[PDB]
């Protein structure tokens, strides 16, 4: 039982004592008693001592991205021994397009913590027009739908097929697929009482072209969440002021890599950027030059780098496929904020 | 206000096959103002019979009609019996999108747990269930199974509504490309992670078997394959079982959202002459009836499949499924028929 070791970590996180948070978690991840087989075995490959040479969150820059290992690392090797036996490990995936994907493990207690943080009033049912299956977004949105006093409704949506279909410029399929998505979404909006919608711009765009659906949304929806990295802020502002005046808008930024999502500020008439905040110190961002990997200045755009550190997992310095404008983090908190995320070309 | 004892009493009656007291107790449950669902509470007054006084046995449920149409716009909260505890965890699942869309039902963790302890009744490891998740209860049922097998639950992106849409526009080129895309995700997992159990469908297996490196991996690591759906080809399965995957066991799964469950077949071997299924009786019961008279057929005759779900969680009587099957004797002491060689109607 390592419930005291664990709770001491969470208490360091809570008071933002990030140095002790980091050091306590280095000891956790690299003890023979509590660490995961994967990090225990990785320790000999490192050019420094994770226990002697890591004092702060910046010291984590000594680690390389090990995402490339997560194809063939057996998933059970990702589990820290120190976790309780009822922790409930679950496989989730991102990648690859062509052959991949990377396999990570999340736990209920983690998704629970993440949603607590996110969630700190309307109530009702949620329609998440998002991937489930191997995609952690699916499980994160279930847990949020549960905090919202309703049921979790979803659709069939094969995001890999949509990716693959673009990479082949078969945009005839892509049109037809989105169409089928939107039909699913219409069905539930019409037939059941949905308070909360979670979707993407292309899907919402085509929904707003179906006027009966539009009328239902005027009556029922208290909030729309938009996900992804292809958000047109002007389009959203308009939708919000002219078309769905009673519905709140916000954005969600997915990182499977950090086992998480990040929340935007509410999107108002006043919004100059979409600006995202992370579950720091568990999930932290850095925004870096694409050649030097050095942190850019505030207001500059660089490559997004995400680090997960927690009792459940350790994924240091993950190089995402996105860029953002670097903003100062919430004060007393490790990590940067992001604005206006874009995909890399 | 707490109904733990009542619920337990029902479970106990099912446990010991006291089917009469099980049915009678669940009529009270479902039709009492205190414990029943708003949906059946509201339906009571259009029945031509008293579900409480005029129903004694399973066969007596024949007096109910299939209400499956109401489930498209019945608000889902209305399906929730008021007597369930507050921790119960209602979840929505769907059947019948693809022209036209979908019945919404509710299911609960404790129900799915009971169903899997039934189904589950040496090898252990990871499961790859190459099957729908999302709004589909089969995903959630397979997740709980995988949990009990001592490994993790791996899954894929698969949109069965897309597949049926395409198929009905007779667009076979899209069907094919999509199947290839499913097979790629399955191969990736089978090649990169150690998978002990595979849950899939014949079209997909059929293509996996066209990939010699994949077959070699399977020969090495697969303790069991489960095939779903209603287009099973016994002879082909027996071939793969004996000549291709000799150290792998094969079974079938027959799902219906209508009954919030799956039924399970006997191991398919060299000796099998039929694919034969049994159900989680008395919660899920089958009848096999004439297409015109709706009367039960003789053992060994083909008829239309009727499924009944009866539990503390739900009540779906006499659902007319879109499949036929050979009617077989049930397990002795159990209400309901066993089924063999399921086919879709048309």
């Amino acid at each position: 039982d390592y419930s005291l070791e664990i709770d001491a970590v969470m208490k360091a996180a809570q008071i933002n004592d990030t140095n002790n948070f980091v050091q306590a978690l280095m000891r956790w991840h690299f003890s023979k008693e509590t660490g995961s087989p994967f990090w225990l075995g990785m320790r000999e490959q490192l050019n420094f001592d994770p226990i002697k040479d890591v004092k702060t969150i910046n010291d984590l820059r000594q680690f390389s991205d090990i995402s490339h290992c997560l194809r063939q690392e057996p998933v059970a090797n990702l589990v820290p021994q120190g976790l309780p036996a009822d922790s409930h490990p679950q496989v989730y995936e991102s990648g690859g397009t062509t052959g991949a994907p990377k396999y990570v493990v999340a736990y209920d207690a983690w998704i629970e913590a993440l949603i607590s943080w996110r969630m700190s009033r309307p109530s009702g049912n949620t329609l998440a027009a998002i991937p489930t299956g191997p995609h952690i977004v699916g499980a994160i949105n279930k847990e949020r739908a549960l905090r919202l006093g309703g049921m979790f409704f979803s659709i069939d949506i094969d995001p890999r097929w949509v990716k693959r279909s673009l990479s082949e410029g078969d945009t005839a399929t892509v049109r037809k697929y989105t169409h089928h998505l939107v039909d699913q979404v219409q069905n539930t909006l019409m037939n059941q009482d949905i308070r909360f919608l979670v979707t993407t711009p292309p899907v919402l765009r085509e929904l707003l072209k179906r006027p009966e659906v539009v009328l239902q949304m005027k009556q029922s929806l208290a909030q729309i969440t938009l996900g992804g990295t292809e958000l047109n802020l002007d389009e959203i502002k308009f939708i919000a002021s002219e078309i769905l005046p009673d519905c709140e808008f916000s954005a969600s930024y997915g990182s499977t890599s950090a086992l998480g999502v990040s929340r935007s500020l509410l999107i108002t008439s006043e919004s100059q950027q979409v600006i995202y905040d992370s579950f720091s110190p568990f999930i932290t961002y850095d925004v870096v030059d694409s050649i030097t990997a050095q942190t850019v200045e505030y207001g500059e755009r660089g490559n997004v780098i995400v680090t997960h550190l927690s009792p459940w997992a350790f994924y240091p310095r993950v190089a995402e496929r996105d860029t953002a404008i670097r903003l100062p983090g919430v004060s007393g908190f490790a990590g940067d904020r992001l604005a206006d995320i874009e995909p890399l070309k």
